[PDB]
């Protein structure tokens, strides 16, 4: 599948993931991106916040569905 990751933009880049790919691998994709930690990103993915542990085939993203990654903390 692609997923597309939308992190500090108005668009999400596509990311090939499969499964089994965790929610915690996904965040460290922008992490490295960014030089941001992944303990201060957060999954956000049609209104459910996503656990690190929880994978691809264990919750409800599917082929190009769009996640927001957000910063926490961060100044509003």
């Amino acid at each position: 599948m692609i997923v597309f990751v939308r992190f500090n933009s108005s668009y999400g880049f596509p990311v090939e993931v499969d499964s089994d790919t965790s929610i915690l691998q996904l965040k460290e994709v922008v992490a490295k991106q960014q030089g941001v930690p992944a303990d201060q990103l957060r999954v956000i993915f049609a209104g459910k916040e996503l656990p690190n542990h929880l994978t691809v085939q264990n919750c409800d993203l599917e082929q190009q569905s769009i996640v927001h990654i957000v910063q926490r903390p961060r100044r509003r």
